[PDB]
């Protein structure tokens, strides 16, 4: 239960039966990712074998299911994010150093054609997206001053053959590392179709892996050995190994071009405008490479919940007792709602929840508290919760004018009210709030045939 | 700036003119108080020379002054809350072991009269207090199963010249020690050592999520002072005694043994209620040549105790939720537990609710917060209605919590249960002029001849 590349994710897949193989030709342009959407959030990732007749497969659906994630590595979904936070904390303590390799012996030099990026199956996701894009490549990048690694994930738009659009937010590494060379232009490599751990790595957030720190080593922790490097073309950039494909890349300061709409985790489109170009110097493929994209929705939701949930548990059952599990809903775009479930141990923790949770992730506009007798992950439970314990005039906690984040419109300019809701049963606990039970039952126990 | 013993202290006060000496006879009931009462907060303690003729004098006051705390180990008031802390923090780290000495080489062990605790010079502090108190007491007890040692602070009331009744709060680790001698058919020994350094009174009132029920916070001690904490075996033997206190009580005491003690002062201001609580037995005595009897005023030493141990924690959990934050007070007024004003230097609109929702989650007994600007002194309570008065919006700067946990000694919190409030007392962002305090240029009075009065 480890992997070295995509190749041992599908191959397991496969093996677990957890593959969805469409086999007749798919558009690129819009119904690609329509096949996905009809799919996002069951037990199976999406492999389609013909896009436009490309001999170049595309992956999908990867990270929509923790129950699929946690297959891949042995662990319940449940267990998930304690697993990844576990895993980057042994990094911190004890990095492993990168294995730099020779060129041939590099899978992902197998071949260089001519860089022609209308020949790969690059889908057009969302029916408004101002082009193709890739969106589940990361970008490894060398400080101009220091040459230490920088590991983020960013949208890159196909505007044509050798030219992308880049989106860097406020305060990225890469944003910063672009300062540095408009001192003197910066090179990079854009690496598709990597393992969770190299994903894992890039979304990182700043106060886990600082500016002046190499957080590529929590890829070490998710396979056996260390990350395989290899000099590009440049010389300036470093590409993984192990990537099915990779782009060598140069980007001016102060050069912009209009990019977007794309999808933002809202579910909302970003407003297209200017943003750098950066330029396709060189292009790396392993034999049998598959293209790798992420569906906007669940797939981001829980990139951030699994990276995010067990800071902010670590957080709450800190301050207040009996806390035991803490969800960052996928209704919430996985940002927004956090659901918090504790045993109740005396009245008024469920109130102090409230404000730890809310103190602790500034992005929340909701959060809910709910008994141990509450799926916390099931929004139907919540909404029950909601509609039997729920007392309105004192669960509902209003607080105005307050700091939350500027993409949801519930904030414009980072400003705004968020709710809490106290869905809590009265304690001391009381009889009229025991939930009816049914006798839990193996199925593999009996002879069933369902359908047909 | 180290100090092994409370001569130490002393000695420092005193050379520095720290030090208040009452030279006249006062009473032990009520007028020695009275007398500290009227001092309480100054830059100085108070040594009574002369009590009821006794030879033993009483210290009172040592910890109602930042100021003077700071100065017996070299740091400003403001830097004294980073001090302990760093240091408690240093113990976790890397512990201290105790050092075990030979009873005649234990300076409290100089003399052992037969118990008389009314020869002691005992001060009755409050008006209507059930009796006279010992309350700068630190206990020292051994775990009946794993011997392993519990220090905290607790208040004893006398009852006659060898028995003591002790208030022993819910989920204090002396409690748990006493279910276990009681759930083992002995009862609890322990020592009870009055007249101790600062750096045993901070390991005594270190809270349980700092030092554990498992875990011996006595080492805290010896991060001020040279060299380890000196115990000694006491006559007991099932207890451990304080070497370098000023005197020392070996005690035995039953579970499920009440006996009426209280009323005594609360932290609130108010009485506890006179009530059945356990009585202790005092076994034997223990004291120094030059002993000096420690006794704590209620009111501002206890307020700087909690502050002193809490804010840079708080301080520490809400700036790593919220930028700009660059102190916390839990103010005297607010009984150094129920109001802390939390400064700020604003860098966008709306970090200041954020910063009363992280305050109130770090601190549970809370019932205010309130936010002020860097141009405002938070430890002024002036300054702080003043930033009421002109920068409070009373419509949106007002955050009311209902239904939820805090301190059940506080009458607003009946059974643990009630409301908190937030006021956001911070000018608007960005900064605007209308809201520039003026400001007079900074002058040393020592560069001008000055006749003050005659
Ligand atoms: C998981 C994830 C994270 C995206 C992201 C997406 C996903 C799926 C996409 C591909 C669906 C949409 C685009 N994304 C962007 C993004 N950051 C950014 O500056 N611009 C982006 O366009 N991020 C987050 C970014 O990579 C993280 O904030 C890293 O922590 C940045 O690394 P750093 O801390 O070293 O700057
Ligand atoms: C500073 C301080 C703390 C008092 C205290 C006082 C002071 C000055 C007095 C002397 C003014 C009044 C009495 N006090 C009591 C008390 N705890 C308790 O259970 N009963 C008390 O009577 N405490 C608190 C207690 O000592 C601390 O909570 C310790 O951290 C307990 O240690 P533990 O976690 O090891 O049990
Ligand atoms: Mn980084
Ligand atoms: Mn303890
Ligand atoms: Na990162
Ligand atoms: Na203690």
């Amino acid at each position: 239960h480890m992997h070295k590349d995509l190749h041992s994710i599908i191959d397991a897949l496969d093996t677990a039966g957890r593959l969805i193989r469409v086999r007749s030709q798919v558009k690129a342009e819009h119904e690609l990712a329509g096949i996905a959407a009809k799919y996002e959030g069951c037990d199976k990732a999406v492999l389609f074998e013909n896009v436009d007749g490309n001999d170049i497969p595309v992956l999908m659906g990867l990270y929509w299911s923790r129950d699929l994630l946690g297959s891949l590595y042995g662990v319940d979904a449940v267990d998930m994010p304690r697993f990844i936070t576990s895993k980057i904390s042994h990094w911190k303590s004890e990095p492993t150093a990168h294995q730099l390799i020779a060129r041939e012996h590099a899978p992902v030099m197998a071949h260089s054609p001519r860089v022609d990026l209308l020949s790969l199956p690059i889908p057009v996701h969302a029916q408004k997206d101002g082009g193709a894009y890739v969106d589940a490549g990361v970008v490894i990048a060398a400080d101009p001053d220091t040459g230490v690694l920088n590991t983020s994930i960013q949208r890159f738009m196909v505007e044509n053959e050798n030219t992308l659009h880049v989106n860097i937010d406020a305060g990225r590494h890469l944003g910063a590392y672009l300062a540095k060379a408009k001192a003197k232009p910066l090179s990079f490599s854009l690496n598709i179709g990597v393992h969770p751990g190299v994903h894992f790595a890039a979304a990182t957030p700043s106060e886990v892996a600082p500016l002046d720190v190499d957080e590529l080593g929590i890829a070490a922790e998710f396979q056996d050995g260390p990350v395989r490097i290899v000099q590009g073309d440049d010389p300036r950039v470093t590409v993984l190994a192990d990537a099915m494909i990779s782009l060598e890349c140069q980007m001016y300061a102060d050069d912009l071009a209009d990019e977007g709409p794309f999808a933002e985790v809202t579910g909302y489109y970003a407003e297209r405008a200017p943003r750098p170009r950066v330029t396709v110097t060189a292009v790396h493929l392993q034999r049998n490479p598959v293209f790798h994209s992420i569906l906007s929705g669940q797939e981001v939701f829980n990139s951030v919940g699994l990276l995010g949930e067990s800071a902010l548990f670590d957080q709450v059952s800190k301050q207040v007792p009996g806390i035991l599990e803490v969800a960052l809903t996928d209704g919430g775009c996985g940002f927004y709602h956090a659901v918090v479930q504790l045993k109740q141990v005396r009245a008024g923790w469920s109130k102090q929840a409230i404000l730890a949770t809310f103190a602790a992730f500034p992005p929340l506009k909701m959060v809910t508290i709910v008994d141990e007798d509450v799926d916390l992950r099931n929004p139907r439970d919540v909404e029950w919760a909601m509609a039997t314990r729920l007392d309105p005039e004192r669960g509902i906690l209003r607080i105005d004018d307050t700091f939350g984040h500027g993409l949801n419109p519930s904030f414009p300019d980072y400003f705004g009210s968020k709710v809490g809701f106290d869905a809590t049963r009265s304690f001391p606990f009381e009889e009229k709030h025991e939930r009816i039970t049914y006798q839990d039952v193996d199925l593999s126990r009996f002879e069933i045939v369902e359908g047909h």
